[PDB]
């Protein structure tokens, strides 16, 4: 294992959520999230989910952003099982960061000056 590391050079990995999450409320979670996580240096494998894949940096620019929607409904950015209709944006400088359940809908050049 690798256990604990520290701030990657602008990467990310993707995490699996191992959680019984039942909720009465119309969403809830089984022992099976799974999603990307940048700058993961500080992540370490804690029961509550499980090291799937890591990924480098070496695609975006300095400025260029990739936003990100969710394609199924069960890929959780900051561990909350969320849905289809859940996105996040990336803006790293100079990386890849490729989803597991959330596919790119387009570019966006940020602004230098």
């Amino acid at each position: 294992g690798s256990h604990m590391q520290v701030v990657l050079p602008n990467t990310a990995l993707h995490l699996k959520a191992l959680l019984d999450f039942e909720d009465k409320d119309g969403d809830k979670v089984v022992a099976g999230d799974e999603w990307l996580f940048e700058g993961p240096g500080t992540y370490i494998p804690r029961k509550e989910v499980e090291v799937v894949e890591i990924i480098q940096a070496t695609i975006i620019r300095q400025n260029q952003a990739l936003r990100l929607r969710a394609r199924k409904e069960c890929w959780d950015r900051d561990g909350k099982e969320r849905v289809t209709g859940e996105e996040w944006l990336v803006t790293t400088v100079g990386a890849y960061l490729p989803a597991v359940f959330e596919e790119v809908l387009d570019l966006v050049d940020a602004v230098i000056l």
